[PDB]
RNA sequence: GGCCCGGGGCGGUUCGAUUCCGCCCUGGGCCACU
């Protein structure tokens, strides 16, 4: 409980055992043969090609190199023919461009078509940049593969390992650039403790500077930020995590935390103690990939949060959860109920025109003067957070994300109390309210 | 699909909106999947 001690024991969790290695090697062997019998020009890339893949994440990436002149359609058609002839089982997949995923001797394989080019310039799509990323990394990360694995294991165990929207963490590529930069997991963790939201790490220049945002420049393109999708808060969590690790090394930082399920009854009591209004907007999950849905859940969540603050319900925090079946937007407010009346600021007394206009409005309670200007008492259409949101969501469904909104437009409800504690959101609620133990 | 910058139109709210809440056209940049 020295560092060195823990890291040795940690390699145990991050490095693939001999069976997983062999299993992959054997598949690479077969995959090459099958590809050669067809005489296809390919190149293995990704963490597998560079022996940096984390334990239990064995997947082989094979990029097909096509002449700079082929049409985008040739690549897809030809790419599909090859993946389809070479894989034990396949399944077309999509993204920037379509490609084929599948299996071979029991291991996940991605057969991706891209253009074979020289010089990062003339890149038509991200998939074309991948080969250069691989070439830059292959000779430089050799020997530090386990350092990469410790870093990956660390991030994964703390819920910030991938760069996709459901996570907004650190991509695999980013991890390797960091190891290349600092030389090891420890040096990376030691220095990350000094990272700021203004830090800029330029790998190719072997330099660190102050910029306008956290930026890790791509060795293959200076203009690209490899950490582009690492959220501000996730950056912070990492920095904090490193400080804590160096202050008290523990194998715990590499072991996923137990969901720590709680009994709803206890949750009910805690919410009672807090005296807040806790509720959730429930609707049906649109049939879209997490990549389109999560940013939508974030938007919808925010727009409602903002509605809650300007409408003065004093929201504390918000959260959200997606199930196979529905999606939940969670909220906690300090105000369970507010009065019907509120005061509206009017014009300064000297402004006769607007004053006369301001008094023309027929109201229930007769305006008054205070510190030089007129004020009027007004009445709200709703006096509870749940009421406001029911109103907001029913009329502002369109500003809650193209799909999420369209779904809420056809059906939503607000849940609170016992009926809420029964939904698959109890874990998100504890996290949101800082429940501990 | 989401986010950033910019234009052309509107609706609602308000004493008063370019400036609050939103809606259509629309130009550029960027992010995630591969």
């Amino acid at each position: 409980m020295k560092v060195e001690e823990i890291l040795e024991k940690a390699l145990e969790l991050v490095i693939p055992d001999e069976e997983e290695v062999r299993k992959g090697r054997e598949a690479e062997e077969e995959l090459r043969r099958r590809l050669d019998e067809l005489g296809v020009e390919y190149v293995f890339v990704g963490s597998y090609a560079r022996n940096t893949w984390l334990k239990g994440s064995l997947e082989i990436d094979v990029f097909l190199l096509f002449p700079e002149e082929f049409s985008k359609e040739e690549l897809r058609e030809r790419g599909l023919e090859i993946g389809k002839a070479v894989l034990d089982s396949y399944e077309i997949r999509y993204a920037e461009h379509p490609y084929v995923h599948g299996v071979v001797k029991g291991v996940e394989v991605d057969v991706v078509p891209c253009y074979k080019l020289k010089e990062p310039k003339n890149i038509k799509s991200a998939v074309d940049r991948t080969p250069f990323h691989h070439k830059w990394l292959e000779g430089r990360i050799k020997g530090k593969e386990n350092e990469v694995r410790l870093l990956k294991g660390f991030l994964k165990a703390n819920g910030i390992y991938g760069a996709e929207y459901k996570v907004r963490g650190f991509s695999g590529y980013l991890c390797e650039l960091l190891i290349v930069f600092y030389g090891s997991f420890l040096e990376t963790v030691k220095n990350a403790r000094r990272w700021t939201r203004r830090t800029v790490i330029d790998v190719a220049k072997g330099e660190v500077r102050k910029g306008e945002e956290f930026f890790v420049v791509d060795p293959v393109d200076e203009k690209r930020n490899v950490a582009a999708n690492l959220s501000l808060d996730n950056l912070a969590r990492f920095v904090h995590l490193c400080r804590e690790f160096m202050e008290a090394p523990s194998l715990g930082f590499f072991k996923p935390k137990h969901p720590l399920e709680i009994e709803p009854e206890r949750l009910r009591k805690i919410v009672e103690e807090r005296g807040t209004a806790v509720f959730a907007v429930k609707f049906r999950k649109p049939d879209i990939v997490d990549d389109n849905l999560y940013p939508q859940l974030e938007r919808a969540s925010r727009k409602i949060f903002e509605f809650l603050e300007r409408e003065n319900f004093m929201p504390l925090r918000s959260a959200f959860k997606a199930s196979e079946e529905f999606c939940y937007l969670l909220f906690e407010c300090q105000i369970k109920e507010i009065s019907r009346v509120f005061r509206r600021m009017g014009p300064q007394f000297e402004d006769e025109r607007n004053v006369k206009k301001f008094l023309s409005r027929n109201r229930a309670f007769r305006p008054f003067i205070e510190n030089g200007r007129w004020w009027a008492f007004e009445m709200r259409k709703f006096t509870t957070p749940e009421e406001g949101v029911r109103s907001y969501a029913s009329t502002h469904w369109h500003t809650l994300g193209k799909n999420v909104g369209e779904s809420i437009r056809e059906y939503f409800e607000i849940i609170s109390g016992e009926k809420l504690f029964k939904e698959p959101v109890t874990a998100e609620l504890c996290e949101m309210m800082g429940v501990k133990d």
